[PDB]
């Protein structure tokens, strides 16, 4: 009936301070995609499983870093609306893994392709209540990407 | 008060979906606040060279692998209007910019004061609007949009 899409919001505990000053929270990462948009890790699944569609488009896409873990069904979010359906997952990585999957990304399969390159998103908001994450949303985004960052942002407290 | 940014520029002879050339793999970055511009930063008294100054900013956010190049004089294109804004764009090989690229992961800036590096998608998409259209829609930082564009018709693109 409908095409399968899985995206991962991968995530880790920063304590690090932009400026000495300012904390982020999290490292979050996002994709910028061949189109211009910025989104979340993933693509459409073809595929014995939904998690393992996901986790080979992951190794595509990120590299062979991501197989130091795995998305599981247990790590499954949400799913939202052509006929595509869109599975929203997160996954708790500890920086390590989240910083050797920047590494390794710019070494997968789609780099400099479908990827046009990954960022962390900024969870601050700066002093002129622009800069930071308001000014990050405003960018172009894949059809629900920026709903579903939003939504999982809250689902941190955040 | 003075500025300085690098275009660093490659051929890649990818072909996105096996149709679409990529030209060249274009760097710029994600800066901490949302926006996207290009390497480098203010220069300063202790640089007494804006080409001094440009060099070790992008040793500051690419990484030790930005030492395998130098942008000269000879790279400068414009400056823009206070601080002023001094423009380079300096032709790398791929594997010279692919080392920027899985350096920055390493570099001091690398997820404080740059969030990431992405590719600029040079193409347009067959619906006319993704690649290079939707792309320039994103925030910018600065002059940077207006330098992209200018570097992007002085190399026939
Ligand atoms: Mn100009």
């Amino acid at each position: 009936g409908w095409r399968h899409a899985c995206h991962a919001l991968l995530y880790a505990p920063d304590p690090g301070m932009l400026f000495g000053r300012i904390p982020l929270r999290y490292a979050i990462l996002m994709q910028m995609r061949f189109d211009g948009r910025l989104g979340f890790p993933g693509g459409f699944v073809d595929d014995r499983s939904l998690e393992d569609g996901l986790n080979r488009e992951l190794r595509e896409e990120l590299g062979e870093a991501a197989a130091a873990f795995r998305v599981e069904r247990t790590d499954y979010r949400s799913s939202h609306v052509p006929r595509v359906v869109a599975h929203f997952y997160a996954k708790r990585l500890t920086l390590e893994e989240l910083l050797a999957v920047e590494a390794g990304a710019t070494r997968a399969k789609d780099h400099g392709l479908e990827v046009l390159g990954l960022v962390r998103v900024p969870l601050y908001t700066l002093r002129d209540g622009v800069g930071g994450l308001p000014t990050f949303l405003e960018n172009s985004f894949i059809g629900s990407a920026r709903e579903q960052l939003l939504e999982a942002l809250q689902d941190l407290g955040l």
